């Protein structure tokens, strides 16, 4: 019989589509030598082909998806101002509040991509014609309690337009061709909507104008969503924990890292 | 006479290929005024066209470059433990000990690539065929005096070569392809080696073996470079100032946008 830390080591060696039933007659020793074998020889094909991240290959793919539906492509600050966060109505009443990684005494790392997004739309209004298309994928942090569908350090992509053509219908349109295009199964549920996989959320989508727009000179109608990368991969690749997704020292396109 | 103020604010509008003088005798209004159509015309052209953003395009550019040289893609933690600045023998005695951006009590933002590099070198040696190339681009984070050639949050390349053909010669090639491909002039001066573009540090370069290696768990040759991407953006748009290549608010390619 193996114990449940021989259990826990093989199911680190495990791909989800291997077909190898860990309640075996099999010793421990015989069922690790063959996964070890097997994710050894994973990661030499990776090398030998196509040597590219899961997460940044996704993020390319999603760049062009984005970029070819008119939507520019924006980079922004990483460590933002703290003044961001309260401006965004994130008061000691909210659960983010008390999830921001404070950085000095005036920053913190980004929980979200909005405040920027934001600031980006009132700019660039000043330049482009309507709409304003715009869209950000990188890094945002959030103190979170250990769980097989959050990280600390994850991947938002975020996008929003501004302006003529914001409606419900229109948003909608947006991420159903976005995931059907990904290949990632999907139920949107309702302004705000959220993006599931059955009980797992992809995504929270919503629809301006609302109050919170004037803080941040914003008086147009609006559309937009943000979505975690490592949960479109944890889906898209049936991992059971998100840790096999994440930016990782412990795991390579979700082959253990530790053989 | 144009004031020191408003020269200050052409300036944020000036693009290096502009044919404007500020010494003319116009007036400030009508100089600001045509700098402000012609940055606006820059903006609606990106996004009529390419919409594609510098460094999230630099980073396309530079990841099929070391894919396509058999390097393997790493994203790895930004944010990272404490211990490993200590480990990389950045004590108190070096300037960069008191660069370090700290969060909480055990963990900081990088400031370098190297740690994690070292990690995914140890742990793909049990499973990758000699030699083990890999590279990884991405935020780093130093605390910096006000300078037009630093910023606090930038962008760092990094790449290591480890086994077989670890030598300076291979190294000056890997380099010479890399900014040739780039359009970047550079000199390489000089087991460490500076790639210099005037009195602008591009990147530092070294080769193994070090001391320093074991702590790791490394004992072979090496041969490995980091580059800042802002540097590159910076070198080859002309830009008179990093903070117009940096993730940002105030610029968008090098155009302001606060018009
Ligand atoms: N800690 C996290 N790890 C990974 N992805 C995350 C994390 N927090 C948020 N996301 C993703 O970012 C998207 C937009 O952020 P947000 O709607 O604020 O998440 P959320 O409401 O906190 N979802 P949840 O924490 O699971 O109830 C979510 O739909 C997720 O896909
Ligand atoms: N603050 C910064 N802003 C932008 N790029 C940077 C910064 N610090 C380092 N880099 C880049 O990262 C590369 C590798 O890091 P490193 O060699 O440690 O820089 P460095 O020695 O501090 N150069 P410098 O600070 O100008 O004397 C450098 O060659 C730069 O191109
Ligand atoms: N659901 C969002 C993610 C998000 C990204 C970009 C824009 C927006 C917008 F303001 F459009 F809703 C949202 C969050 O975490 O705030
Ligand atoms: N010049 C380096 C940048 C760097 C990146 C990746 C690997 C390495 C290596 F260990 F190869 F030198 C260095 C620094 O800042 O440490
Ligand atoms: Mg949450
Ligand atoms: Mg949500
Ligand atoms: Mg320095
Ligand atoms: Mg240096």
């Amino acid at each position: 019989a193996l114990t449940k830390s021989q259990t826990d080591r093989l199911e680190v060696l495990l791909n989800p589509k291997d077909e190898i039933s860990l309640n075996s007659g099999k010793p421990f020793r015989e069922l690790e030598s063959e996964l070890l074998s097997r994710r050894k020889k994973d990661l030499q094909q990776i090398y030998a082909e196509e040597r590219e991240n899961y997460l940044g290959k996704l993020e390319r793919e999603i760049t062009r998806f984005f970029v070819d539906r008119g939507f520019l492509e924006i980079k922004s600050p990483i460590l933002i101002p703290l003044e961001y966060i309260e401006r965004m109505g994130i008061d000691n009443d909210t659960e983010l509040s008390k999830q921001i990684f404070r950085v000095d005494k005036n920053f913190c790392l980004r929980p979200m991509l909005a405040p920027n997004l934001y600031n980006y739309l009132r700019k660039l209004d000043r330049a482009l014609p309507d709409p304003i298309k715009i869209f950000e994928i990188g890094p945002c942090y959030r103190k979170e309690s250990d769980g097989k569908e959050h990280l600390e350090e994850f991947t938002m992509l975020g996008f929003q337009q501004m302006g003529s053509g914001c409606t419900r219908e229109n948003l909608e349109s947006i991420i159903t061709d976005f995931l059907n295009h990904l290949g990632i199964d999907f139920k949107i549920v309702g302004d705000t909507l959220d993006v599931m996989h059955g009980d797992l959320e992809l995504s929270s989508a919503g629809v301006g104008p609302i109050p919170l727009d004037r803080e941040w000179g914003i008086d147009k109608p609006w559309i937009g969503a943000g979505f975690g990368l490592e949960r479109l991969l944890k889906v898209k690749h049936d991992f059971k924990n998100i840790k096999r997704a994440a930016r990782s020292e412990s795991y390579y396109n979700g082959i253990s890292t530790n053989l």
